[PDB]
C-alpha cells in the first residue's frame, strides 16, 4: 500500500443503519483503515461537556479533527460516524449516507436496550432524514450517496459497490 494515493471514505447516517458492520467489512476486505469515531473518542477520552438531555459525553470535535487530520492526509481510511458537519471537507473523496426503513431501524435499536426516548429521537433523526441533509449540507452533492441498509443482501451489494469504486479510484489516482 506504501507509495500507492489511497481514497477516504465517509460512512454515515442515524445510529443502528450498519455503519459499523459495512465499515469493518470494507476495512477487511481493502486493506482501507476502518476508524469509528465513538470508539475513537471513547479510547482517546475526546469529550468536553456532559449532555443532560441524551446524558452522554459531549464529543469534542476540534480534537477528534486534531486527532485524526495526519492519518486523513495520509488517505486509505474508513470513517464511521453518525454525523459529518465537523469533519473537514477535504478530508473525504465519497460520502455514503446509510438508510434503514423506519420499522427495520427501531427493532434494531430496541434490541440494543434504547429507551423510550432515546428510541424516539433516533427514530425522529431517521425519518426527517437529518443525517442525510447534513451530509448533503457538508459535501457536493455528487459525491453523497444514499445506501440502502435493510437486508443481508443489501450489506453484500454495498460491499461489492464500494470496492469496485476503490479500485476505480486508485487506478484513476496512481496514472
Ligand atoms: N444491511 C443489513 N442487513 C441486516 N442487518 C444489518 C445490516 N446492517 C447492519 N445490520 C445489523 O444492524 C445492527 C446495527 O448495525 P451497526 O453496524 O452496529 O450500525 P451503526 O454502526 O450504524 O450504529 C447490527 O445488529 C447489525 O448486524
Ligand atoms: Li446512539
Ligand atoms: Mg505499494
Ligand atoms: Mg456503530
Amino acid at each position: 500500500p506504501e507509495f500507492m494515493l489511497l481514497p477516504n471514505i465517509l460512512l454515515t447516517g442515524t445510529p443502528g443503519v450498519g455503519k459499523t458492520t459495512l465499515g469493518k467489512e470494507l476495512a477487511s476486505k481493502s486493506g482501507l483503515k476502518y476508524i469509528n469515531v465513538g470508539d475513537l473518542a471513547r479510547e482517546e477520552q475526546l469529550y468536553d461537556g456532559y449532555d443532560e438531555e441524551y446524558d452522554c459525553p459531549i464529543l469534542d470535535e476540534d480534537r477528534v479533527v486534531d486527532e485524526l487530520d495526519n492519518q486523513m492526509r495520509e488517505g486509505g481510511v474508513i470513517v464511521d460516524y453518525h454525523g459529518c458537519d465537523f469533519f473537514p471537507e477535504r478530508w473525504f473523496h465519497i460520502v455514503f449516507v446509510l438508510r434503514t426503513d423506519t420499522n427495520v431501524l427501531y427493532e434494531r435499536l430496541e434490541t440494543r436496550g434504547y429507551n423510550e426516548k432515546k428510541l424516539t429521537d433516533n427514530i425522529q433523526c431517521e425519518i426527517f432524514q437529518v443525517l442525510y441533509e447534513e451530509a448533503t449540507a457538508s459535501y457536493k452533492e455528487e459525491i453523497v450517496h444514499q445506501l440502502p441498509s435493510n437486508k443481508p443482501e443489501e450489506l453484500e451489494n454495498n460491499v461489492d459497490q464500494i470496492l469496485k469504486w476503490i479500485e476505480q479510484w486508485i487506478k484513476d489516482h496512481n496514472s
